[PDB]
DNA sequence: CCTTAAGAGAGTCATAGTTACTCCCG
DNA sequence: GGCATTTGGCTAT
RNA sequence: AAGGUGGACGGGCCACCUUUACUUAACCCGGAAAAGGAACAUAUAUAAUUUAUGUGUGUUCGAUAAAUAGCCAAA
DNA sequence: CGGGAGTAACTATGACTCTCTTAAAAATGCC
C-alpha cells in the first residue's frame, strides 16, 4: 500500500515529491490522478499504522513474562493467564491439554463506448423492470441426462413394504371433513394464495379465476363435486417440471443432484389441494417434537433450544451427545403406500383417504430445460410432488411415527422429569442422548425406519459431536466416532462448525462468530461497483441488503459494539455515495420517508427490539416441554437488557412468563419504543442542521420528491438534500465553529452572514432568478383558474383614495365572486413562518375592498395569501383556495406536489447560479 | 421579489464490571 | 378522458 | 515548448497536428453516462473446410421458479 | 473433590480530542 506518513496537516504525494493543500487533496490527488485506492497512514511518535486518516490524527495527541505460549510466542505472568490465553485464542489445542490430563468511418474507440453506455442502459433498464434481479446480479455474482437420471428415478414403485411397530400419534378427528367447501372459504384460501404464480399447462392463473368467476360460485360447484365423488378428473392430473439449482457456485452446477424438480399443478388443483389440506391438518394433531411447517416459529424455537442444552450441559457438568441427521431427496423417496398406511393407522375416513390416494393415482409431467425444450412424459409413481400444497402436511404424517418411537423408547438427555430424545424441522432432524452409548440405541431406531420405509441420509451432512465432563469444565470428542450405516460420521472438532437452520455451531462456544462484517464490507463494495445514481444506490442497501442481515443477526445475538461497527460502517458509504459532508446529521438518513430523511436502516437501534420480541415469542410458545428446557431467569434478565438498550421504559417492562372462514390471526408482542421517530425528534433538538425541520414532519406532499425522484437529475437531488440538511458549503458552513481563522461574510456583496437563507432570499445578485419563479409559480396557478372557466384579472394596477399605487398578482372573478390571491416564497425557520407570510400578505390589501368591486363588477370579495416554502413546504391552508376554485380531491393533492416541487428546485437553481457566478468570476 | 446567524460526527482511550474458566490447598 | 387507488423485503425446509 | 482540435460531457492524462491542419492507440475520477457491444435468426455476395468468409437487417440479453411456514417494515 | 483466588478477552459508559473544495411517478380500474 501507498505508504504517508502524518504528523503534518500538509504531507506531498510519494509519487510526484509535490505538496498540496491538505491530506484530504492528497487524498482526492492520489484517487483521481493516480488510482491508489489503497492508502495507509502512520503515527510519526510510534510508528502505528491504520488504513483510516482519522484514526492516526486521533492517535497522535494520544500518543505515549515468565510463561510462555508454545503456539504463538506469547508472554503471560501467571500460569492461569497462560491457561485462559490458550482456552480462548488457541481451540484444540486446550482440548488436547483437557483430554491429556484426564456515421463517421472508423470503429475502434466506438467499441469502449458502446460497451459503457451498453452496461448503463441494462441496469437502469433493470432498475424500472425488476430491481429484485437486479439486487441479485449485484450482490449474488450468479437434456438426455435430465431425462434418463429423472425419468428411471421416478418411474419405479418404492420400496415399503410395512411400518411394523411404528405408530402414528393418536387417532383422527374425522368431523373436520363434514361440513361442505364455501364461497367464502375458497375466497379466504385465493387471498392466503401468492399473488403471482406462474400457470400450469392448462394455462390459467388465479386472476384469470377470479374474473372467469368474480363471485366463486362455478368453482364452489366443481370442488364440491370433487370433494363428494372422492375422484379428481383426468383434466387436471398433467403437470409440467422446471430445474432449481442448490448452490450457486459453477464448480457444482455439473452434477445433475445439485438440481431440484420443482412439479407445478394446475391452478384449480392448487386451489383445491390447499382447501383439503386445511381440512387435514385440523383432522390429524402431530407430535410436539415435529416444529417444520406448523403454525409456529420453529426455527426461533429450535435455536434456542439446542443453545441452552449446549450451555447447561456444559455448566452443569453432565455429559451431552448431539447428532445431526436429515433425509436424502426427502419429498421424491417417500412411497405413496406409506403415506397411505400412515392415514389408515390413524383411522381418517376411508372417503378422504380415497381422495388423498386418487389424487396421486395418475400423475404424469414433462420436463422443461434450454428455456423451451421438453422431455417425453414421465410416470411419477413414487414421492410427493415439491410445489403441491398438501406435500408438505403428508411428509409430516409420513414423518411422525420415527419421531413417536424415539419419544417412546430411545434414551435422551434428561432434566427434572422431562426429557428430550429428538427435535424436527421438516426433514432435519437432531438426536440427544445422555451417554455415549445412548445415541447407539438412537441410531438403531432410525437404521430400522430407514429400513422399514426406504428413507435414506445423507451423509454428507450427518455430523455429530459428544460433550464429556471433568473436575474443571469439560472435553469435546474423547470416544470413538459413531456410524450411521456403517460409514463413520464427521465429528466437529473445536473451532470448526457446522450448518443448522442457517446459522453455525460450534462445539467449543456455542452458536459461532457471525461473520457479518466481511458479508457487508463485501456488499457496500458490489453495490458501489455498479454503474447506478446515488439514490438508486442508496435504495439497492435499503431495501434488499440491509434485510439481509436480520436473520442471522438475530439469532445469535448480536451484541451492541458489532451492530454500531456496522453502522458506522453502513452511514460511511451512504455519506460518501451523496456527497454529504462527514459532519451531517444521522437523522436525515435515519428518519422515514415521509419524515423527511432516506429511511435507512439503524441496526442498533432494531436489532435489540427484534432480539426483546423473539424471547417473548418463545416464552409464550405452546410447547410446553421446550419451556421446561428453558433456562427462565436468564431469559427475563436478557429480556430486560434488551428491553431497556432498545429505548423502552424502566417501569413498564412486560412480563414474558365458521371456522374455515375466519381469517387467520397473529399475537403481536408490545415492542420497546418508536426509535424513527426518536431520530427525528433528536434531528429537531439541532441548533444549525435541525433549523426549520419540524415544518415537514408529517407532510406526504412536501417529502414527495424523496421517493418518485425519476425525471429531476441528480446534481438536483444532491443540492435539495444539502439544501434540507442545511449543509451546503458556503462560506458560513466554511466556518461553522472555526470562527478564528475564516470570513462569514457574503462573496457578491457587504451583507455579514452568507447563509441559504441569504442566497435564495434576499441576497441582490438572484433578483432576476426571484422574480422569474415568483411569476412562473402565478404562472401555474393561473393556468388552473383558466381551466375551471374562471375570468383572470392578471397583475392589476389599483390606486386608493390616498393615490398610492399596488399591485396583487391575481384576480380570479366567476359568478360575482372575486379573490385576490397574492404569492410570496419565505424561506421556513420555524413552525409558524408560512401563516405570518400569508397574514403579511392579506395585510398589505385589506383596504381595497371597493376598488376590487368595481373594477371586476363583483359582489363578494375575499382576499388570500398563498405562499410556499422555500425548501419544498407545501402550506396547509392552501386546499383552501385550490378547492374555492373547484379542483376535484386528487387533482388538489397532485398540483400541491407540483407546486412543491417547483419551489423547490427553482430554489436549488437559485443557489448553482450564486455558486456559478461566484466561480467563474474569480480569473477576471 | 425579498428582509437575513448559532458543529456535529468520527475516533481513541481509560475504568471497571461479566463470562468462562484454571490451578492449587484442606 | 376525469377521478380514485395502491404501490415491499428477508429467512428456514 | 506555444495555438489548437480528437479521446460522448466536466476535470485529469494521452495520442495527433502546426495558425488550422493530421486524422488517432490506450486510460483514471465523477453529481455525466439508454447498445457503432454480445448471442442468435435470416437475406445477399466471393476464393467451397459453406457448419466458411465479408456485409446488411431484425429478435433477444427480464419476469415468466412452484409450495408450506415464519419474521421485519409501512400501514 | 470442594472451595477460594486469580486472570484473558470481551462488554458497557464517560470523557475527551480530532476533521473540514468534484460543472452547465405510473399502472390499473371505475364513471
Ligand atoms: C429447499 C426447499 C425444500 N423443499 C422441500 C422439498 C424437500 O424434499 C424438503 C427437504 O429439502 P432439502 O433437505 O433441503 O432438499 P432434499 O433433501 O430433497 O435434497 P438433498 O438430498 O440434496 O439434501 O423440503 C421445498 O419444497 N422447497 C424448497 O425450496
Ligand atoms: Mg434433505
Ligand atoms: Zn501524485
Ligand atoms: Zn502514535
Ligand atoms: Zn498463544
Ligand atoms: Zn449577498
Amino acid at each position: 500500500k501507498v505508504m504517508v506518513t502524518v504528523p503534518d496537516k500538509n504531507p506531498p504525494c510519494p509519487c510526484c515529491g509535490t505538496r498540496v493543500n491538505s491530506v484530504l487533496n492528497l487524498i482526492e490527488h492520489l484517487k483521481v490522478s493516480h488510482g491508489k485506492r489503497g492508502v495507509c497512514f502512520r503515527c510519526a511518535k510510534c510508528g502505528k499504522e491504520n488504513s483510516n486518516y482519522h484514526s492516526v490524527v486521533c492517535h497522535f495527541p494520544k500518543c505515549r513474562g515468565e510463561w510462555i505460549c508454545e503456539v504463538c510466542n506469547r508472554d503471560f505472568t501467571t500460569k492461569i493467564g497462560l491457561g485462559q490465553h490458550k482456552r480462548l485464542a488457541h481451540p484444540a489445542v486446550r482440548n488436547q491439554e483437557r483430554i491429556v490430563a484426564s456515421k463517421k468511418p472508423f470503429q475502434k474507440w466506438m467499441k469502449d463506448r458502446a460497451i459503457k453506455k451498453g452496461n448503463y442502459l441494462r441496469f437502469q433498464r433493470l432498475f424500472y423492470l425488476d430491481r429484485g434481479k437486479l439486487a441479485k446480479i449485484i450482490l449474488d455474482d450468479i437434456l438426455s441426462e435430465i431425462y434418463s437420471v429423472f425419468k428411471t428415478r421416478w418411474e419405479t414403485t418404492g420400496s415399503f413394504k410395512s411400518l411394523g411397530d411404528f405408530k402414528t400419534y393418536g387417532k383422527a378427528d374425522n368431523t373436520a371433513f363434514r361440513e361442505l367447501i364455501t364461497a367464502k372459504e375458497i375466497e379466504k384460501n385465493v387471498q392466503e394464495m401468492s399473488k403471482g404464480s406462474a400457470p400450469g399447462p392448462d394455462g390459467i392463473t388465479l386472476g384469470d379465476v377470479v374474473k372467469m368467476d368474480p363471485e366463486f360460485s362455478r368453482t364452489m360447484e366443481i370442488f364440491n363435486l370433487w370433494l363428494t365423488t372422492g375422484k379428481i378428473p383426468d383434466m387436471v392430473r398433467g403437470c409440467r417440471t422446471v430445474l432449481i439449482p442448490k448452490s450457486s457456485k459453477p464448480d457444482r452446477l455439473k452434477d445433475i443432484n445439485n438440481w431440484r424438480p420443482i412439479t407445478i399443478g394446475s391452478i384449480l388443483l392448487r386451489l383445491f389441494s390447499r382447501i383439503v389440506t386445511a381440512r387435514l391438518s385440523k383432522a390429524c394433531p402431530l407430535n410436539p417434537r415435529q416444529r417444520g411447517f406448523i403454525r409456529a416459529a420453529g426455527c426461533s424455537e429450535n435455536l434456542k433450544l439446542l443453545q441452552t442444552i449446549i450451555w447447561s450441559a456444559k455448566r452443569e457438568h453432565r455429559p451431552l451427545g448431539v447428532v445431526f441427521v436429515d433425509i436424502a431427496k426427502a419429498f421424491d423417496t417417500v412411497s405413496h403406500q406409506h403415506i397411505i398406511h400412515a392415514l389408515q393407522q390413524r383411522e381418517v375416513d376411508p372417503h378422504i383417504v380415497g381422495l388423498v390416494s386418487n389424487m396421486y393415482e395418475n400423475i404424469s409431467t414433462y420436463i422443461t430445460t434450454k428455456r423451451n425444450t421438453h422431455t417425453d412424459k414421465i410416470q411419477i409413481r413414487v414421492g410427493v410432488k415439491q410445489g403441491d400444497p398438501m406435500s408438505p402436511l403428508l411428509f409430516n404424517l409420513a414423518m411422525d411415527p420415527l419421531l413417536c418411537k424415539l419419544e417412546e423408547s430411545g434414551k435422551g438427555y434428561h432434566r427434572g422429569q422431562s426429557s428430550i430424545t429428538a427435535m424436527a424441522f421438516a426433514d432435519d432432524l437432531v438426536l440427544l442422548s445422555d451417554s455415549w452409548e445412548n445415541m447407539n440405541t438412537n441410531i438403531s431406531i432410525l437404521e430400522t425406519f430407514c429400513n422399514l420405509t426406504g428413507l435414506k441420509t445423507q451423509g454428507q451432512k450427518c455430523h455429530g459431536f459428544y460433550i464429556k465432563p471433568t473436575k474443571d469444565s469439560y472435553t469435546i470428542n474423547d470416544c470413538a466416532a459413531w456410524t450411521i450405516n456403517g460409514t463413520p460420521l464427521n465429528m466437529i472438532d473445536p473451532g470448526e462448525s457446522e450448518k443448522y437452520l442457517g446459522l453455525q455451531f460450534d462445539p467449543w462456544i456455542g452458536i459461532a462468530r457471525s461473520g457479518l462484517s466481511t458479508k457487508l464490507d463485501f456488499w457496500l463494495q458490489r453495490i458501489d461497483q455498479a454503474p447506478l445514481k446515488p439514490l438508486q444506490k442508496t435504495d439497492i442497501l435499503k431495501t434488499y441488503t440491509i434485510p439481509r442481515l436480520i436473520y442471522i443477526a438475530d439469532h445469535s445475538e448480536v451484541k451492541t459494539a458489532l451492530l454500531e461497527t456496522l453502522d458506522q460502517k453502513i452511514r460511511t458509504a451512504v455519506k460518501e455515495w451523496l456527497h454529504l459532508p462527514p459532519c451531517t446529521c444521522d437523522a436525515i438518513l435515519y428518519s422515514s420517508t415521509r419524515d423527511g430523511g432516506l429511511g435507512i436502516t439503524k441496526l442498533a437501534g432494531l436489532i435489540p427490539s427484534v432480539q426483546a420480541r423473539r424471547l417473548h415469542r418463545i416464552a409464550q410458545s405452546s410447547d410446553d416441554t421446550m419451556k421446561c428446557f428453558m433456562e427462565k431467569e436468564k431469559m427475563e434478565q436478557l429480556h430486560k437488557k434488551l428491553w431497556i438498550q432498545a429505548g423502552g421504559d424502566r417501569e413498564n417492562i412486560p412480563s414474558i412468563w365458521s371456522e374455515w372462514e375466519a381469517p387467520t390471526q397473529k399475537d403481536k408482542f408490545p415492542k420497546p419504543c418508536n426509535w424513527r421517530k426518536n431520530e427525528f425528534k433528536k434531528w429537531t433538538k439541532l441548533a444549525s442542521q435541525g433549523r426549520g425541520i419540524v415544518n415537514f414532519e408529517r407532510d406526504k406532499i412536501s417529502n414527495h420528491w424523496i421517493q418518485y425522484y425519476r425525471r429531476i437529475p441528480h446534481r438536483k437531488l444532491l443540492t435539495a438534500l444539502q439544501l434540507r440538511a442545511n449543509v451546503y458549503p458556503t462560506r458560513e458552513f466554511l466556518a461553522r465553529g472555526r470562527q478564528d481563522q475564516y470570513i462569514k461574510a457574503c462573496r457578491h456583496c457587504d451583507a455579514d452572514i452568507e447563509s441559504c437563507a441569504h442566497i435564495i432570499g434576499n441576497c441582490p445578485v438572484t433578483q432576476d432568478a426571484r422574480i422569474k419563479r415568483h411569476n412562473y409559480i402565478c404562472e401555474l396557478l393561473l393556468e388552473e383558474a383558466k381551466k375551471k372557466d374562471w375570468v383572470v384579472f392578471k397583475e392589476p394596477h389599483i390606486r386608493d383614495s390616498n393615490k398610492e399605487l399596488y399591485k396583487p398578482d391575481l384576480i380570479f372573478v366567476k359568478d360575482a365572486r372575486a379573490l385576490v390571491v397574492d404569492v410570496t416564497v419565505r424561506y421556513e425557520a420555524a413552525k409558524s413562518s408560512l401563516e405570518e407570510a400569508a397574514a403579511e400578505k392579506v395585510r398589505k390589501y385589506k383596504h381595497l375592498e371597493t376598488e376590487v368591486r368595481h373594477l371586476t363588477n363583483a359582489k363578494d370579495v375575499t382576499f388570500v395569501g398563498f405562499p410556499l416554502g422555500a425548501r419544498g413546504k407545501w402550506h396547509q391552508d392552501n386546499f383552501k383556495l385550490l378547492t374555492e376554485l373547484g379542483l376535484s380531491k386528487s387533482r388538489q393533492v397532485k398540483m400541491a406536489e407540483t407546486f412543491s416541487t417547483v419551489a423547490l428546485f427553482s430554489s436549488v437553481d437559485i443557489v448553482h447560479m450564486f455558486a456559478s457566478r461566484a466561480r467563474k468570476s474569480m480569473v477576471m
